């Protein structure tokens, strides 16, 4: 590939050299990989949770007792992990040999934590088994151990999936990468009270931005459109998930 | 470019290998070639299909005695056929040598059919020519015989521009990959009623996403801006390209 | 890379063949550099500059006096440059080690002119020392400069970040391509009244939506959400940059 030719960034001015953690560099290593391996598409839709918010902050009461912060996240896990389970394609990855999918049959999903020292994608095992507050507890767990370098490689493989939120900073919708081998990721951001249409006049629902990056290779953008419609489905009414 | 390491999936869990059908496989080699070639952007616009729609709809009576349906893919065809032959860069290839654009004098357009083996782009030929009864049943036609797997490959070849329509299944937009070597395609979403700011109170207009991704090297920024503008305004309009 | 197969356009029709001048060429060149090199994510904000532009149009008067126009360009190159003082991994270029950051301690920004011949991006010098006027002043001169064909190289160099405004034309939000060895650009749209909830009901505000395209490998997702909700802040209130 072409190299970017090297400028003396200080003819311009004065300059400084930070360097890079040994984190950022493979991060960015492997980004770079992801990025010219594959070819990328990113569907956004939006979600209303207007009731999942409603359920989310009066079960606020049974997290604190079992110690849990009750967020979006664990909520976004359990309804992907019935997804993954119900459009199988989105939950495997190409074989090797550029002929064949490999389809894993079990949910594993990753989410993004962003660290000091770089990216960490911590992964949590067999999300279809596990409750919201398990996933809760474990979410935050493996987030702590990750701001604290105390993160075992273990825990950072053989997932089927990654979220990223950065909801909690804000913006519109981005179009996050692929961590390939994965063939997907889901990314979500700030939720904001939006007017809509009910037939006759526009009510205020609470619309989640969701924006899902996808191997298009693997996927289709039939089979992309619709993951994230059955997604905003599922949440705006979780109660789907126990059909 | 550095290849995927290959991980074993199975340590993870059970996993079960699918096959690749000889058209996916095809698929995902030309979409990489595009990917690597082609420096890609997205231009999002919405286009106020309100009287569009109110005109399809009563059309319903005449498509039916001529044996069709009338579709937005008529309508949308026609459109970009008419905005083809006013900004001629779109409708156009780099040539081999990179020094060159080749500009089609002639207006064939490809879309967008997914089909069980895979993804299909069937063209119609002369879309300048033809009304839009011919059109939609044409489209019909094509994508039958593209389901039906009795497409031959003439029919697929020597298009322009493509229309990727995934408004039937949802989402509010993505960035489709161009099909090199042309040199833009336009994704279409899912419609829906939006608040649209009169000059004195928000009236309810249904909005189409348009998403037109292009290559880089060939239209820049303005020249694209301007395409989906003309676009909004012809399908606000389509008595415009009567003049 | 693996390169697009010729194809013979004129069996489909009528084709004539236009040149490319050395403007597009280089162009074409630098873009698909880029985008080789750089794993591209765009994280999309919208801005609420109804004040801004009341702001804006109020000095009318004094921009006149001062044979300036006053556009929302010397005001969004204010912001970032203020802002690219704050968050200075903006303001930075990864160094061809891979394994360090140069950081800036200058901030020059650039701007995208679409002219006849192709794209040019003159550089404004030490923007974060500039008054809105002065701006305003120069910015004008290096843009008729450069349709003028009289841009000398010279101020065409050494910027840290990329402003590329279409928002005269229209669209609703598109996806840039970083210009490396930079490590962001700022698109701009059109800004339209949209509903924005206070709290109890909707009230139109004048928003601007911003896509920031930015070099993942240099920056992760979290820093450039956090980047654009600074803007949507600052240009919410320009008085917090003399804070």
């Amino acid at each position: 590939i072409p190299p970017i030719p090297p400028v003396d960034f200080a003819k311009y001015g004065e300059i400084e050299e930070v360097p890079m953690t040994r984190l950022m560099q493979i991060g960015a290593t492997n980004l770079h990989r992801s990025w010219l391996n594959v070819p990328h598409v990113t569907q956004f839709e939006s979600a209303d949770i207007t009731e999942l918010e409603a359920f989310r902050v009066a079960q606020k009461a049974v997290a604190e007792k079992a110690g849990v912060k009750l967020t979006v996240l664990p909520l976004l896990l359990k309804a992907c992990a019935y997804l993954l389970k119900e459009l199988p394609d989105f939950n495997s990855s190409l074989a090797p040999s550029g002929q064949a999918l490999i389809r894993k049959k079990y949910v594993h999903i990753g989410f993004a934590v962003d660290t000091p020292d770089g990216l960490l994608v911590p992964v949590i095992r067999n999300v279809d088994q596990k409750s919201l507050l398990q996933l809760a507890a474990e979410a935050a767990e493996l987030a702590e151990k990750a701001r604290s370098k105390k993160l075992g490689a273990d825990a950072m493989q053989g997932a089927c999936f990654t979220i990223s939120s950065l909801g909690h900073i804000g913006g519109t919708a981005f179009t996050p990468i692929v961590n390939a081998p994965e063939v997907a990721i889901l990314g979500v951001s700030k939720a904001s009270m939006q007017p809509v249409w009910d037939g006759k006049a526009f009510q205020p629902r609470l619309m989640l931005p969701l924006s899902l990056s996808y191997d298009h290779r693997v996927i289709d953008g039939a089979a992309a459109a619709r993951f994230t419609k059955r997604l905003g489905d599922l949440l705006a009414d979780i109660r789907a998930i126990l059909l």
